[PDB]
């Protein structure tokens, strides 16, 4: 089959109350089938529309404030796929089991793929060196049952985020994929996309069509916002990529969609209810690509477009950036760090006084809640007048752009397209990469302009 209908799912999470010690058993499961009743509303949708696969999102039955005791009573002991278990049809095989029953189930009875983020408890002895004081490894788990509620997969989320401190580490990074009669798939959760292991190896080793991305991600402007940086990463890879988030303005907690390699098919961002939301959209099995981008190749052909710059520094997201202003309603700068030169041509379709746009340039080490390599060139919206403030979060704009063009010096072929309109609005159509490293406009844009950003990983020096 050469195409698929594609699901994901943003979830108002009914979260835990806050109390003193562990919940008993029993009141974990209370809670976490509570959230699986308004789980099962999205995926009977979905399947009523003919959709072969449905994403929901990380902690999406249970929530994310835990720590290890606390979290305990939601676990269950979760089997290599490879033992060959439908849930549904053979429970009790391995011991008390109702969250991977009641999902086996799911997917069964309405015939579709079911990717959802549960908890897992692996016990131990002290004739484990590795086995944790308190007996049982705990793990982010991904989970994904077939249209006949078979386990398919498992994977243990590797790159934790500060404050997952409920969870453990996996010895070896788990490169986790399962096939499919509309492609081959490969799986990973949230922060794991700014990382080479299990991320980039999947793709550039193993060769998935699509990816399935449970997430519960806290948007941070100008760079990642969710819908933005998502969408980013499956254009600059080349994959289909379905993305389900968590509902939750309270911590930034919004953007869910479904990316294709040429653009977004469909996204939702909302910081005003609490609705959840669910999206279908038909994807291509196994997606043509274009020619494989040199990042470098036009930027390290041409002169610079301006000199004697006037630059100053701003800070994005705790990083350094050397920044250029840009002084004309049309213009042609160049602006360097170290070894990352980046080019802008422009042309708005106003100028609007109060409002000010810079181009940066970024070339270090990140280090702040997280530790990675990168290289980036970015157009964006300054907060206020101040040149102080270019780099600070900024929500909204006035200005559009008739044409743009931004490229870089990248010493990296993993760079990921980025372009965010006011009202944290994707762009899809309406901009493309050249096979030179060229990212460009194709019209006017819909919308005023956040940011035009090629946000480069440089994962060797991390
Ligand atoms: C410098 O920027 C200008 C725009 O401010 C670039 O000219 C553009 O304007 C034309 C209007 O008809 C477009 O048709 C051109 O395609 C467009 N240029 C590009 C490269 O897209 C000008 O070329 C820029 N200078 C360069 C790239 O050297
Ligand atoms: C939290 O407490 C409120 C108020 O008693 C209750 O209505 C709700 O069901 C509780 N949630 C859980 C998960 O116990
Ligand atoms: C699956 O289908 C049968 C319908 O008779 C029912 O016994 C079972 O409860 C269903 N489970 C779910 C989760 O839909
Ligand atoms: C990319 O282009 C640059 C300069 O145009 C060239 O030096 C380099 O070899 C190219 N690399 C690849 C992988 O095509």
């Amino acid at each position: 089959q050469d195409t698929f209908i594609a699901a994901v799912y943003e979830h108002a999470a009914i979260l835990p109350n806050a109390t003193l010690t562990p919940v008993s058993r029993e009141e974990a499961l209370a809670l976490m089938n509570r959230n699986l009743d308004i789980l099962e509303g999205a995926i009977t949708s979905a399947a009523d529309q003919g959709a072969h696969i449905i994403v929901t999102p990380e902690d999406a039955i249970y929530g994310w404030n835990f720590n290890r005791d606390s979290l305990y009573p939601y676990l269950e002991d979760i089997p290599d796929p490879e033992v060959n278990w439908i849930p549904c049809n053979n429970r009790n095989r391995f011991g008390q089991t109702p969250v991977q029953e009641r999902l086996s189930c799911l997917a069964k009875n309405n015939s579709i793929y079911v990717v959802a983020n549960i908890g897992d408890k692996k016990p131990c002895d002290t004739s484990d060196p590795q086995c944790p004081p308190d007996g049982r490894y705990q793990y982010n788990t991904d989970v994904v049952f077939d249209s006949q509620g078979k386990l398919v997969a498992r994977y243990h989320k590797q790159n934790l985020f500060m404050g997952e401190n409920q969870f453990n580490v996996p010895k070896e990074p788990e490169i986790v994929t399962f096939n499919t009669t509309f492609g081959s798939f490969g799986i990973f959760t949230c922060f794991d996309i700014l990382f080479h292991d299990p991320a980039v190896t999947l793709v550039k080793d193993f060769h998935v069509d699509t990816i399935v991305f449970p997430t519960a991600w806290m948007n941070v402007l100008p760079h990642l916002s969710a819908v933005e940086f998502h969408s980013a990463w499956a254009m600059g890879m080349r994959v289909n990529f379905l993305a389900s988030n968590i509902h939750y303005p309270s911590k930034k907690m919004t953007g869910s969609g479904i990316y294709a390699p040429n653009s977004s098919r469909a996204f939702h961002y909302d910081m005003k209810t609490e609705e959840g939301k669910l999206l279908l959209s038909q994807l291509d099995s196994h997606p043509s690509h274009s020619a494989v981008v040199n990042w470098t190749s036009y930027a390290s052909s041409i002169e610079a477009l301006s000199s004697g710059n006037k630059e100053f520094k701003g800070t994005v997201f705790f990083d350094e950036f050397t920044f250029v202003k840009l002084t004309g309603v049309a213009g042609n700068y160049t602006v360097c760090q170290k070894d990352l030169c980046c080019h802008l041509s422009y042309k708005m379709s106003e100028n609007i006084p109060n409002e000010v746009y810079a181009l940066g340039a970024f070339d270090g080490l990140h280090t702040v809640e997280g530790r990675y390599y990168l290289q980036i060139c970015t157009l964006l919206k300054c907060k206020t007048t101040n040149l102080n403030t270019c780099g600070d979060s900024a929500e909204t704009a006035s200005t559009r752009f008739e044409m743009f063009s931004l490229s870089g010096t990248f010493g990296t072929q993993y760079v990921f397209p980025e372009v965010l309109l006011s009202e944290n609005q994707l762009a899809p159509g309406e901009f493309q990469v050249s096979t030179d490293g060229r990212l460009f406009s194709l019209k006017p844009t819909s919308g005023p302009v956040l940011t035009v950003t090629l946000f480069g990983r440089l994962y060797e020096k991390d």
